[PDB]
């Protein structure tokens, strides 16, 4: 009965263990965490320098004691569970990688993810996974993340995965046509989601390219199910933000978001995401 787009705060840049309920206190319903790579083995929750202005830009994890934990706050029953946690982003930096890496990258991905998170299916946690990859290239990636599920009899968890192919922005930034067929290359057919914002060397273009993805969302036959725009940290800017029709709202201060959800003239038509907005539909007006 709720006609409001529901949105996804993802508080930014999560990659300490200490941070996740720090932003989830702030009213983050999500987080996003940076994936490090040394050769295909997925190690660092981390970031590194630069950052985003008024952050430590070097919190980090060990990549499984990460998810562990991410598990801990997100499966019911457990004693430190949040059922406003309900989906992650990992920002898979899989950026170095040589070709030979990138399968395997995504089948370590899914094995860290199938024990360390959904413990190989025996009451994981409950929250969505975006896979962010930074290269539309990076599809085998994918492809042998979904082999690793489905070989270990666990397909099913598919369900709670989705993705968003972001990049590469050289030689030229991705189409949004590029970015589809990669999706059907990875043999990715829904839970897709669209990153925007971190881009910005033709703002008139970029301006355009968020109207594109938006329009292309909410398009007949469209693949994108959801927007997020990185980042969004002031009052005003998330504001426009939820104006101009994104789903989710990467943020480095998840309470900003909060307030002005709560704000006339945005809680008549946005509101936080829970557990029973389901991430991979996509938002019919
Ligand atoms: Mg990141």
């Amino acid at each position: 009965a709720d006609n409001r787009r529901p949105i996804w705060n993802l508080a930014h840049m999560v990659n300490a263990v200490a941070q996740i309920p720090d932003f989830l206190d702030l009213g983050a319903n999500a987080l996003e965490a940076d994936v490090t790579f040394k050769g295909s083995v997925p190690t660092y929750t981390y970031h590194g320098t630069p950052c985003d202005f008024g952050r430590d830009c070097i919190r980090w994890e060990y990549f499984n004691v990460f998810l562990k934990t991410l598990r801990e706050y997100t499966t019911p029953g457990n004693a430190k569970y949040r059922d406003g946690f309900i989906l992650f982003v990992l920002d898979l930096k899989t950026g170095s990688l040589s070709n030979d890496q990138v399968r395997p990258a995504g089948e370590n991905v899914a094995k860290e993810l199938l024990q360390n998170y959904w413990n190989n299916g025996n009451n994981g946690g409950r929250a969505y996974v975006v896979l962010s990859l930074p290269d539309i290239g990076h599809y085998e990636f994918v492809r042998g993340f979904k082999e690793v599920l489905k070989k270990e009899g666990h397909e099913d968890l598919l369900e709670k995965v989705g993705y968003d192919f972001s990049g590469p922005y050289l030689p030229s930034l991705p189409t949004l046509d590029a970015t589809h067929e990669a999706y059907k290359k990875a043999g990715v057919d829904g839970h897709i989601w669209l990153s925007d914002g971190l881009t910005n060397f033709s703002p008139l273009g970029d301006m355009a390219r968020l109207k594109e993805a938006i329009k292309s969302r909410d398009s007949a036959n469209g693949f994108i199910n959801k927007i997020y725009y990185w980042s969004v940290d002031k009052v005003s800017t998330t504001k426009a933000a939820l104006d101009v029709g994104v789903d989710g709202i990467m943020t480095n201060y998840p309470n900003v978001l909060i307030g002005v959800l709560k704000e006339s003239g945005y809680n008549d038509k946005y509101r936080l995401a829970t557990y029973d907005d389901n991430p991979w539909e996509t938002f019919k007006n």
